[PDB]
């Protein structure tokens, strides 16, 4: 990826990821913890899991080849989110509310 494409990608996920947004960016910082959750059909519901932390270490393990490939993951983080949390609930909220986020800086 371009040196500047890379900076603005490492900009948008850090700025995802920051306590700034803790409110709402905190159940998608790293992997769901499916043992804890207590949620045993998440892997048979989502079958491409995805969170903010994989993507920042995609990131700096220079999985990404453009700015597109780096969407593609965002945006799977949120799709994931609507179909595991109905609408109207506390973590299906905070997905909207955290790739608005993503959708202005983006
Ligand atoms: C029984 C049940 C129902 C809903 C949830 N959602 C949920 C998720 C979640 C995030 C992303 C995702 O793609 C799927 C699930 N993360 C959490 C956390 C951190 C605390 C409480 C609930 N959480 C957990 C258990």
């Amino acid at each position: 990826m371009g040196a500047a494409e890379l900076r603005f990608c490492n900009q948008t996920i850090k700025e995802l990821m920051s306590k700034k947004h803790y409110n709402y960016n905190f159940p998608f910082l790293a992997p769901v913890d499916t043992v804890a959750l207590n949620i045993p059909n998440y892997n048979e519901i989502v079958k491409q899991p995805m969170d903010l932390g994989t993507i920042q270490s995609k990131l700096a393990n220079n999985e990404y080849e453009n700015a597109d490939d780096f969407e593609k993951d965002v945006r799977l983080v949120f799709k994931n989110c609507y179909l595991f949390n109905p609408e109207g609930t506390d973590v299906n909220m905070m997905g909207h509310r955290l790739e608005a986020v993503f959708d202005k800086k983006w």
